[PDB]
């Protein structure tokens, strides 16, 4: 797998953002994980915790897996780095989302998100406290 830049337009929740790839806006969705809806119960928190990642990130950029890289709906998946630090293992890690969507081809970082989840788990984090 191998990184390739992107610059953030527009923050959206804790899962999707809009990014400028190639030169054309997309809505990006990460890839292993589904954080709570806006709605929701910690909803608020992973977007803002996202939000921030990104934001004061000085250089984001996105890592495709080897499976498909757009899903029905037209969003781009993805692994999101924000300063060489994963956006969607960071998520994980501090319990404000699960490991979820796991589709065979597209799973190069499950384990890795699998090791976060257990650990915010033994803590109680946020959606395991
Ligand atoms: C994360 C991800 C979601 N999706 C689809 C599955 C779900 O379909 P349905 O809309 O039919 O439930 C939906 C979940 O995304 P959200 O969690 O953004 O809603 O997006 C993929 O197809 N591949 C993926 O890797
Ligand atoms: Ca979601």
């Amino acid at each position: 797998l191998h990184k390739e830049p992107a610059t953030l337009i527009k923050a959206i929740d804790g899962d999707t953002v809009k990014l400028m790839y190639k030169g054309q806006p997309m809505t990006f969705r990460l890839l292993l994980v589904d954080t709570p809806e806006f709605n929701e119960k910690y909803g608020p928190e992973a977007s803002a915790f996202k939000k921030k990642m990104e934001e004061n990130a000085k250089k984001i950029e996105v890592e495709f897996d080897k499976g498909q890289r757009t899903d029905k709906y037209g969003r781009g998946l993805a692994y999101i780095y924000a300063d060489g630090k994963m956006v969607n293992e960071a998520l994980v890690r501090q319990g404000l989302a699960k490991v979820a969507y796991v589709y065979k081809g597209n799973n190069t970082h499950e384990q890795l998100l699998r090791k976060a989840e257990a650990q915010a788990k033994k803590e109680k984090l946020n959606i395991w406290s």
